[PDB]
DNA sequence: CCCC
């Protein structure tokens, strides 16, 4: 009865359809899960599939209308929707799906339970994937020269290789890496190698998505982050020069947030997926607009402390405290990566870091103290406080360090606020601060006589 | 006679079909009010139908071609519409629809008869909505040390609870609450805690619906609440430190109306309508630029004097101005929360709220005793009263306080009542508030005696 | 812009009676704005919002058309209540 | 291929633009009649669209259709009577 | 063709342009009511414009269409009541 | 798509 309801029931058995909450469905032809918005393949792969049939049903798709039919009839079979690219513990290849977490590598029915779309865009070869080869020691000699192995250099090292295996994870990703470093140190050659790693997932980003407007009118630098696993930002021009816009925090807090607001070009839809780990590549101290305590909860630094410069200028490169270490410089190199001749010996590396850094949940951790543009809000917090239990049985004390009571509340004149906070820092190196955080954090009791409702913790420890 | 249109007629007769007033159908496939525009899902309905029909009608109905029949006659049958979402004391879950009423969970046609197209996004499970267990011990502890029971606390208590128990009304709610209090004073467990209780329904916002305009432009954060329940914004921009943008007044009136005007991206349903108690978590006391008699109405505070802090602060959590009780913090709180172990819980708990608080109609009763803003603005409808016609036979004893009479009218000098104002609120404390009160609420007899109306109650009294 | 085009389409009609609390009753009755100052119904709003007015009101309504329902129904200015044109 | 002045200073995304869409395995481009900046008026070169040019693919759509990625094979050739000047 | 002019005081590329993309082949083209620049205010002749008019393809097109180049056969007349200024 |  229908024999085209029953090639449609068969393949729709098959489990190679399914359906999206796009509305589109993704189609399994030729080992990988494609889809169209302007042309379905559901035809396609009726074709293709004609094979595995029953002998009696593999003549009726070789018309067209027929296959019409029972694409029709399919379509009016899918009615629940499904989920694609769940698994952030999976590399997609173009012939199949590698396991970060255990190793081996999955082609066909076996890559298929992953409902993978996205692709690094080059296959894998079990060959190259493996720990003894001269592309491995050149490359761990090259790793050792742009990071040394020293003691000093332990977190520097072990943040740097935490936060270079994160570009694998499909996940959101809660920080905003700083790989600090200057001209001719090998934040270049860590970039390439990352590309060259890991292929069509890499993606290099401008100036426009640090400190420009996100959402604005079009913006193609947003929507092109969509699934990819790494955002890469170079070229900075240097906020320490005036001129330049500030590094806008509520960017910074949209591109950690797990969903991303911002708008492709011609498409009707807003949202993207956010899997990317963003790394900002900078020679220059960083500023920003606003400071808030949400904003250094979402910033790390990794600082390259190691030249490799043309022996003229060594001295150039030798005489000061900035860069502190100097090697010799490597010309082909940028030949020898972009013939990919160590892409695979660098994907093993980053699947051993991962494998090193896998406990139970990935997640990369901030590190502020290294910012000294924090250094007056990070030590502030070391400096006041806000309002807590029970102030009010202690004023006897707090009357005689110039505070006073209003309504209940304890408050200091501007000029006793000055007095007891400059003790502790200099009022001419951090005075810009100083009166940067005078003017932000003021409360008018009135107008002419200015008021504030903080107690230090100097006044706090001292009795 | 035309099996097809007896196939149709069925189909009707099962009322799986509906027309809306926007112009689309809306099907009943998998218990869940489906509708696409851009696919019609009917002929999916006769598909998945197809079954319950006699065996004659079940084979007609595996020919694409006969389907699409059937859709045709059933879309010339739909002539009146129908209206969605219009029951207020309803909560529709993934698998039945659950009856704030009555307490009694529905399914099938009992869940059909209502046309709810949201859901929670959960099934709900019977097994554990009963009011004894472990989760529920630890549910209703927080509960109270969230909030006290103590007599202090009885309209604290009653409030709060009001307002926890209205974000399940499928209607408009024509007031703004509050959640006033302190820092970690319960807000986002309680929040979160909510959250994970309701499902889909809540939904959170940041301040762009407070300081922000909501009109604009296209913006789905005053479009993404279309029958949403429940929307919390956290953490507002503390009025305390100058700098902050102040709320808008334009915005709270859009915001208050049964049809909120507004429009998605490339949608034109300018009338969004809410079925969300809008609830502002704050630190400090709100602060309106403009005030007038439209506020009262829709202004609710609700106070919260909790804290959460580590043990290596506990004495400098126990030493500061202006908490009222400090907790500790737990770092697994997140996890738990995330892990949805009190869902059913607070929903019984809320159930039992609810139907406390279910008098035969829900009502939200603004609180504008609280509202520091009216403090100067509810002082002219108690202190400052105009003069007019009333004041006829009054020529004689008000002069003499420093008054006039003129035309049988009552006035007051500028400078006497500069000087009379600086004794209830001085005129720098407040003279911000004063100047522009002053230079919004004057009368003009002429352009030079350009003299306040308003009478105090002191010399009235007097003969 | 005010000019002698403008004034041929424009009329108002003004309000002066005000509902006030019974905190604020000494304000609204001593203002010059109100004439006359009345009480408030706090479920006059619920009754209108049930429609119970509704055929009520369409009657007052069309009896006042009717009332006006001479051969010819148009609206007249009253420019002398407005104060940019009182120059 | 003879294109226009809009591959210079305007934007290159915009909508449809077949102004660069016909520029798809073009190996040479001819943007002539340069509008002369010495007279205040004339739009000045952005150094992004310079920077965007080089790139081997370029951002642009025609009429009815959804292909956006065009190969850059072209040696851009400007005629031009005075110094060009950027922003 | 009796064109507009668009052609000589604005840029010809631009968006969709149906007034330049009406003279392909056509053998004579009047431009007349000059916006006399005696008094400011009004757009002058770009000399870009005038050197574009001349070279045999003339860049445009029209609304909905992927076409840019057409051929100019066109022998230019602009007429005037008082003598024109060039930028 | 033009059009704003």
């Amino acid at each position: 009865g229908n024999k085209l309801f029953n090639i449609a029931q068969r393949i729709l058995d098959t489990n190679s359809v399914l359906l999206t909450e796009r509305g589109d469905h993704i189609v399994w032809i030729n080992n990988s899960w494609k889809f169209n918005s302007e042309e379905p393949l559901i035809t396609k792969l009726i074709l293709s599939i004609r094979h595995q049939l029953p002998k009696e049903y593999s003549s009726e798709l070789l018309c067209p209308r027929k296959r019409k039919t029972v694409e029709a009839n399919i379509r009016d079979m899918l009615v629940d929707s499904v989920e694609t690219d769940t698994y952030p513990d999976k590399l997609p290849f173009k012939n199949g799906v590698l396991d970060l977490v255990d190793g081996m590598f999955y082609s066909g029915d076996d890559a298929k339970k992953y409902t993978c779309t996205v692709s690094t865009g080059f296959k894998f070869d079990d060959t190259k994937f493996v720990e003894d080869s001269p592309e491995m020691e050149e490359l761990m000699n090259i790793i050792n020269d742009i990071q040394p192995l020293t003691d000093e250099n332990k977190k520097n090292r072990e943040l740097y290789e935490k936060t270079l295996s994160s570009c694998l994870c499909g996940a959101t990703k809660g920080c905003l890496t700083f790989f600090f470093g200057e001209t001719a140190t090998g934040k270049s050659t860590t970039k390439r190698l990352l590309k060259s790693a890991i292929g069509d997932l890499f993606v290099e980003t401008g100036q426009t998505i640090l400190t420009d407007v996100l959402d604005k009118g079009p913006n193609p630098f947003i929507a092109n982050m969509h699934l990819k696993r790494s955002v890469f930002c170079s070229e900075l021009p240097d906020f320490a020069c005036s001129g330049s816009k500030k590094i806008r925090s509520d960017n910074i807090k949209k591109l950690t947030e797990p969903c991303v607001i911002g708008r492709p070009c011609f498409s009707n839809k807003i949202n993207n997926r956010n899997h990317a780990t963003i790394i900002i590549d900078t020679n220059y101290k960083p500023v920003f607009d606003r400071i808030d305590n949400a904003l250094m909860r979402r910033i790390a630094v990794v600082r390259f402390r190691t030249h490799f410069s043309q022996p003229s200028g060594r001295e150039a490169a030798e005489n000061n405290d900035a860069y502190d270490k100097v090697k010799l410089l490597d010309e082909g190199l940028d030949g020898k990566i972009q013939n990919n001749r160590y892409r695979f010996a660098f994907l093993y590396l980053l699947v051993k870091w991962y494998k090193k850094y896998h406990i139970p949940i990935m997640k990369l951790y901030p590190t502020p103290e290294e910012i000294p543009d924090f250094a007056f809000y990070l030590k502030i917090g070391t400096l006041l406080v806000s309002s807590s239990v029970k102030h009010i049985p202690l004023m006897t004390d707090l009357s005689k360090k110039g505070y006073i009571l209003y309504d209940n509340v304890v408050t200091l004149p501007l000029t006793t606020f000055q007095q007891k906070i400059s003790k502790y820092f200099n009022s001419r190196l951090f005075g810009h601060d100083i009166e940067s955080f005078i003017n932000r954090h003021k409360k008018f009791a009135n107008v002419s006589d200015e008021y504030l409702q903080y107690i230090f913790i100097e006044d706090i420890s001292s009795p």
